[PDB]
């Protein structure tokens, strides 16, 4: 009934993953190579580069820029601002509010990779457009999305993944996403913030990596991969569209705790329909 209990004890534990990472047999018909599929399984993330043309990228950048600069058509409940400020940091449900971001989410270059990796038809569990300014960019402390999705949203199994489509360049210096590779194969119960000693143990065993890339680069990661980012004092902003794909068969139950709003988690979802062709 609960494969992954967390936030119950006062002590934390490292429990085993009890789900596959790659949920399909690999064949010549798969949308990624046999090595890509093995890398995702072993590391918990892969990077897709040069999949969108320069015109497609510029178009996604313009759409995102317009959303961030002009939020007025959006649902106010979906907007996350800097704490004592009206400056936008995230817009949730972008796949539902923006025709361009709906179309991005449905695009075969993304969604068929999801359907392969998750061995199922898929739907959008959550989406967000994120903007982290230069100079006063904040850190995002280490977490596994799955531990939250499970405890708070009722997601039963590790059968979801996130895709980050970079809309502003990530360099080594502007606080890119950092992951602990292979950490997805351990479920770290929380006492919902993972503990220092277990993070030190994961990082010593697996190291840290910070995928970088130019706008249009897609960073794909397993729902349970341990990740976070440093802050950003550089003048160079970070911006991405974050799409969470879940298998339709892993649809949410009652929360495995008592611990949320509409827009954080889609609570019988229908299958995403895949679109083929250029975005513009």
């Amino acid at each position: 009934q609960d494969l992954y209990p967390s936030r119950q004890r006062a002590d934390a534990e490292m429990r085993p993953r009890l789900d596959p990472v790659v949920h399909s047999e690999w064949t010549n018909d798969a949308p990624i190579s046999a090595r890509q599929a093995a890398a995702f399984d072993r590391d918990g993330y892969i990077v897709l580069e040069d999949i969108f043309s320069a015109d497609e990228v510029a178009f996604l950048q313009k759409a995102a820029g317009n959303l961030l600069a002009d939020p007025a058509a959006l649902d106010a409940d979906t907007i996350v601002t800097e704490p004592q400020s009206n400056e936008i940091r995230s817009i949730f449900e972008i796949h539902a509010q923006s025709p361009v971001m709906a179309r991005l989410a449905a695009d075969a270059r993304l969604a068929d990779v999801a359907r392969f990796l998750l061995g199922d038809e898929v739907y959008i569990h959550q989406s967000r457009l994120n903007y982290k300014p230069g100079f006063k960019g904040r850190e995002f402390y280490w977490h596994s999305d799955f531990e939250t999705w499970h405890v708070e949203d009722g997601m039963p199994r590790m059968r979801a993944l996130s895709m980050s489509v970079l809309l502003a360049e990530n360099t080594p210096h502007n606080g890119p996403l950092m992951v602990i590779p292979g950490s997805h194969r351990t479920y770290l119960t929380c006492v919902g913030v993972p503990d220092e000693e277990s993070l030190a143990e994961l990082a010593h065993r697996h190291g840290i990596v910070a995928p970088t890339g130019k706008p249009g680069t897609v960073i794909l990661f397993d729902c349970n991969l341990m990740h976070g980012s440093n802050g950003n004092i550089t003048p160079f902003p970070r911006a991405n569209a974050f799409l969470v794909y879940n298998a339709v068969s892993n649809r949410l139950e009652k929360p495995f705790g008592v611990e949320r709003p509409w827009f954080l988690a889609r609570r019988e979802p229908a299958a995403l329909r895949v679109e083929r062709g250029p975005l513009v």
